[PDB]
């Protein structure tokens, strides 16, 4: 179906732009570049695991992996007077006594690729920017739900859409070819403007193309198109090491689309009072608006937390990555069975009480038991996806036709609020104790879950 693959490729498209930090920005193992070891380890031969235990601050109680991370031993490493068994035994009489600074060099880091962070050095103090990156990406979210409207009431459709589309394949590209983090950032806010303008006008156009009894099912059919383009973003990702190389095979399938599009007729998709206070001027209403804005954000919080802490944690990053997606598919023909055969509400409350459980198991589990973390993480993605699944539909059906458009606009909105807030409580929160965010998800989970059954 051409009228349907055309849709579709703009959502699977999608995935690679909101997620992509995963692997554009993952951080690897890294420690201060020490001027004069190259020289010192050419003389006695270190071998790349061996000079780690004697160039490097030493591990210890409460990890001290922060010493080694952002800290190098000031030692005139050039001097040929050191001792190869160990240099450290011949400057001190205890190795914690060695004068210390920060890595005023530059950095090592262990892998064959480049990220985001190895190639603006984000380590240590900087180690924000990150979180940086992925909340500039959600305030251009936050600007388009609310900004598309008022632009598309002021500018014809056809050209609103042809122009979102082209900055979105062009914003794309030259984000791959940024030499700075300011234009990196600025080409990043672009992208979250037009982005979620095309994914939600496409999946308007679907939506009125489509008749109302299959409509409902082509909706989770594109919500699955989004599952794909993330099966295909770990494949580049896995074909392409280098964040540029990844990034320039993400945009350049949208600029081709603009290419095909261009070139035959595709007219009909183009061609064919409310107030913010009237959703809260009644107590029931305003109660279910702040449910159902409460239940957006929460369920936005914990998809792109699960995320990017996976991002952060996972030690098989590319199969825990796979075996979490290919786990949405499960998750959606659950979601359209279960909504057809017993309703909406349980479901979503009940697969969010699984999220928020899984969440917390994840907190006491022994982590060298990885074939269990794995399945807890895809435990709680299903939950989460399906649960994004229901409220998707409950958010159309609570809200009648004379507001819901706007309903939509607001709960949308509150999803950007928090996909700008979730980055720094999962990174930049991270470093106070790798619990604390669990802990968050789970209770997030958790009132997400007793919140639920109150909707009617
Ligand atoms: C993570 N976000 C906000 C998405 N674009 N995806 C989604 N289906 N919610």
């Amino acid at each position: 179906k051409q009228a349907f693959l055309i849709l579709c490729l703009l959502s699977a498209a999608f995935a690679p732009i909101c997620v992509g930090i995963v692997f554009l920005g993952f951080t690897p193992d890294h420690h201060c570049q020490s001027p004069g070891v190259a020289e010192l380890s050419q003389r006695c031969g270190w071998s790349p695991a061996e000079e780690l235990n004697y160039t490097v601050p030493g591990l210890g109680p409460a990890g001290e992996a922060f010493l080694g991370q952002c800290r190098r031993y000031e030692v005139d490493w050039n001097q040929s007077a050191l001792s190869c068994v160990d240099p450290l035994a011949s400057l001190a009489t205890n190795r914690s006594h060695l004068p210390l600074g920060p890595c005023q060099d530059g950095w090592v880091y262990d892998t064959p690729g480049s990220s985001i962070v190895t190639e603006f050095n984000l380590v240590c103090a900087d180690s924000w920017k990150l979180d940086l990156f992925q909340s500039c990406l959600n305030a251009g979210f936050l600007f388009g739900s609310l900004g598309v409207g008022y632009f598309a009431d002021r500018f014809g459709r056809k050209l609103c859409l042809l122009g979102t589309v082209l900055v979105n394949a062009v914003s794309g590209v030259l984000m791959a070819f940024s030499p700075n983090y300011m234009s990196m950032l600025l080409f990043r806010l672009l992208q979250g403007l037009v982005s979620k303008g095309n994914w939600m006008a496409g999946y308007t156009l679907i939506t009125e193309f489509v008749g109302s009894g299959s409509r409902r099912t082509v909706a989770i059919m594109y919500q699955m198109a989004f599952t794909v383009g993330l099966v295909a973003l770990t494949g580049l990702a896995y074909a392409l090491p280098h964040w540029r190389w990844l990034q320039l095979a993400v945009s350049l399938p949208t600029f081709l689309f603009l290419l095909y599009y261009w070139c035959v007729p595709e007219s009909p998709r183009w061609l064919l009072s409310p107030s913010f206070a009237d959703l809260f001027r009644t107590p029931r209403l305003r109660k279910r608006t702040f449910i159902l804005m409460y239940l957006w954000f929460t369920d936005s919080v914990l998809y792109q937390g699960l995320i990017l802490h996976m991002g952060a944690t996972s030690g098989n990053l590319y199969l825990d990555f796979l075996y979490s997606a290919l786990v949405e598919i499960p998750g959606a023909f659950i979601a359209l069975i279960t909504i057809d055969r017993v309703g909406r509400i349980y479901p979503m409350a009940m697969s969010n009480l699984l999220a928020g459980a899984a969440c917390l198991v994840m907190i006491f589990i022994s982590p060298d038991l990885h074939w269990l973390n794995i399945i807890i993480m895809c435990v709680g993605r299903m939950g989460i996806t399906i649960a994004i699944q229901m409220i998707c539909l409950v958010n159309a059906e609570l809200y009648p036709t004379f507001v819901r458009n706007l309903g939509v606009m607001v709960c949308s909105s509150l999803c950007d609020i928090g996909g700008i807030i979730t980055p720094f409580i999962v990174f930049r929160l991270r470093e106070v104790w790798q619990a604390l965010p669990l802990i968050l998800f789970a209770v997030l989970g958790l009132l997400a879950a007793g919140v639920t059954l109150l909707l009617p």
